[PDB]
RNA sequence: UUUU
């Protein structure tokens, strides 16, 4: 039993998809450590209008102010089910909703979404039931942990720089100015979860958030978000055509899912210095390839992932929090399953579950 | 589950 991924099969109509509403959040600090509050939310700060155009070095600091979260690391879903078992009597949506609901990252939604069209990078998602409630956790496959652990020295700068842009970008309170002479501490996040739909299919997410802006008219999260990203600097309208068909795809999957309205892009030179910034609307993205013959459409990939959970919910029938059914996809060929219990693939905790049954 |  598995589940083809051809666009062609998923070319119909765009499927319902609730508008996001925010129910929380929650903070890791420079150490990794949970706090049930918004104290690592950054806000957006970018160029003063009358000044020069950004300049910004991306490579200042590396590595010398550089702190990188642990990668072997893997923490799977524990701080999104943290918030949950500290919310679980205030759920919005009624009795039962979260019984009916899935749980999982925003990231890992994101590839769904873009599996129609991904030729590079495949995926395998762990999913375990649990009073209703299915879950859905990333697992790392071994050619992913291989390419990991092989980080060629110039992909782990350009690592770097994406996350010091976002240092030039923010400022840790409302109006104040970016402070590019700190560290980059990739343990420091900031977390926003999100309920919506996707077909008859509710969810239960949560996503790191870049900043909150304050200049923004409209300030209730999530409409007062904003996405932060780099990509290099493009000449040809070749380059254009190409960064439309691939980069733009996952810029909008990440930010339609959570309601994040606007992407910020600095565009870099060659010298790692960025000087050009752009806007891009989300709800605007597709326009660059709508009438493109190899551009991509976000009715293909929201109808995909609707085929998905539908999928899963039907596989997954045992309730049990110590099965795991393995979904695992590689481009070229269709989703398909194996079924394990207990180490490594099981992924709910037991203080998640004992308190839960209790 | 952030980055490229
Ligand atoms: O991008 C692709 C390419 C192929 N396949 C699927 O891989 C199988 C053999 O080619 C087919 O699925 P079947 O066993 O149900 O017939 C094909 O649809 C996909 O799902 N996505
Ligand atoms: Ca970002």
């Amino acid at each position: 039993p598995s589940l083809r991924t051809q666009p062609s099969l998923y070319s119909g109509p765009f499927p319902f998809y609730r508008r996001p509403s925010e129910l929380g959040c929650f903070s890791l600090d420079a150490q990794r450590q949970y706090h049930g509050d918004a104290r690592a939310l950054r806000y957006y700060s970018p160029p003063p209008i009358n000044g020069p155009g950004p300049d910004f070095d991306l490579r200042d600091g590396y590595p010398d102010r550089y702190q990188p979260r642990d990668e072997e690391v893997q923490e799977r879903l524990d701080h999104l089910l943290r918030w949950v078992l500290e919310h679980r009597n205030q759920l919005e949506g009624g009795p039962g909703w979260l019984a009916g609901a899935t749980v999982t990252w925003r990231g890992h939604l994101t590839k769904l979404l873009t599996t129609p069209y991904e030729r590079q990078e495949g995926w395998q998602l762990a999913a375990s039931r649990f009073q209703g409630t299915l879950y859905l956790s990333e697992v790392e496959t071994p050619a992913a942990r291989a390419q990991r652990l092989a980080r060629p020295p110039l992909l782990r700068e350009l690592m770097y720089m994406g996350y010091k842009f976002e240092q030039y970008m923010c400022a840790d309170k409302p109006g104040g100015s970016p402070d590019p002479s700190g560290e980059v501490n990739t343990n420091v996040a900031y977390c926003s979860v999100l309920r919506s739909r996707l077909g008859n299919h509710p969810l239960l997410f949560s996503g790191e958030v870049d900043c909150l802006n304050p200049q923004a008219p409209c300030t209730q999260p999530p409409s007062c978000y904003v996405e932060l990203k780099t990509s290099k600097e493009m000449h040809s309208p070749g380059q254009w055509r190409s960064f439309y068909r691939h980069k733009l795809l996952k810029w909008w999957a990440q930010s339609f899912l959570p309601g994040v309205p606007h992407v910020v892009a600095g565009f870099r030179n060659p010298e790692g210095f960025v000087c050009s910034l752009k806007t891009f609307p989300t709800m605007e993205m597709f326009e660059n390839v709508r009438n493109d013959r190899e551009g991509w459409n976000p009715s293909v990939c929201m109808n995909f992932c609707a085929a998905f959970l539908s999928f899963a919910q039907s596989t997954v029938v045992q309730d049990d929090p110590r099965l795991v059914h393995l979904f695992s996809w590689e481009p070229g060929g269709p989703v398909t399953v194996s079924v394990h219990r207990d180490a490594p693939y099981a992924f709910l905790p037991s203080w998640y579950v004992e308190t839960m049954t209790q």
